[PDB]
């Protein structure tokens, strides 16, 4: 039925980010108790975003004084007016040329807009349907606990990485253990 991944993207991640993902899938027609696939990749897209956010200031780590600037802008998780409208306010600020598709996070620091991506297949043929749909530095994370960078840049210190790298290997496993993997992978287009 679904029921059963259902109920473990429930657990999985926290309520924040399941409302979002919730959200997102209401205003455009879609049930997460139905398409529960899509809810658990809509989620984990979500907490990796969050997680590539967490800790950074400028440009420092911190785990929050007053002066200090978040590096990095969130511009995913947010409905498409409202993430324009922060688009066009960092270009503004900057002056960075405004892209023509959606990015997930602005890099202060670097002045660069991030496309995040995670997929259940291989990491370097995601990057690269990813590199050709679309300046927009892209970073992908697999489900098996490998990532792919525009120009063997990075951006975050290894550490955190890290973090995200076994957060999703962890989900893997998770799936893997309740036979839900094998169903979660297949079911992302693409070989
Ligand atoms: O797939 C991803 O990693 C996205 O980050 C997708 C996204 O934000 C989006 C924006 C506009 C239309 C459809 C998907
Ligand atoms: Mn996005
Ligand atoms: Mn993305």
């Amino acid at each position: 039925s679904g029921m059963a991944m259902e109920d473990f993207v429930r657990q999985c991640f926290n309520p924040m980010i399941v409302e979002l993902a919730e959200k997102a899938m209401k205003e455009y027609g879609e049930d997460p108790k139905i398409e529960t696939n899509k809810f658990a990749a809509i989620c984990t897209h979500l907490e990796v975003c969050f997680m590539y956010s967490d800790f950074h200031f400028i440009s420092i780590i911190v785990e929050p004084n007053a002066l200090l600037k978040h590096r990095f802008e969130i511009i995913e998780g947010r409905d498409r007016i409202m993430a324009w409208t922060v688009v066009n306010s960092i270009c503004n600020t900057t002056g960075v040329e405004k892209p023509k598709f959606l990015p997930d996070l602005y890099d202060y620091k670097e002045n660069r807009f991030i496309e995040i991506g995670v997929t259940r297949r291989e990491v370097h043929i995601y990057y690269l349907e990813k590199a050709n749909k679309i300046k927009t530095h892209i970073h992908i994370f697999s489900f098996t606990g490998e990532e792919m960078a525009t120009k063997a840049d990075y951006t975050l210190d290894e550490e955190s990485r890290a973090r995200i790298k076994t957060r999703l290997f962890t989900i893997r496993q998770e799936m893997a253990s309740r036979s839900l993997w094998d169903s979660f992978r297949q079911s992302e287009r693409g070989e």
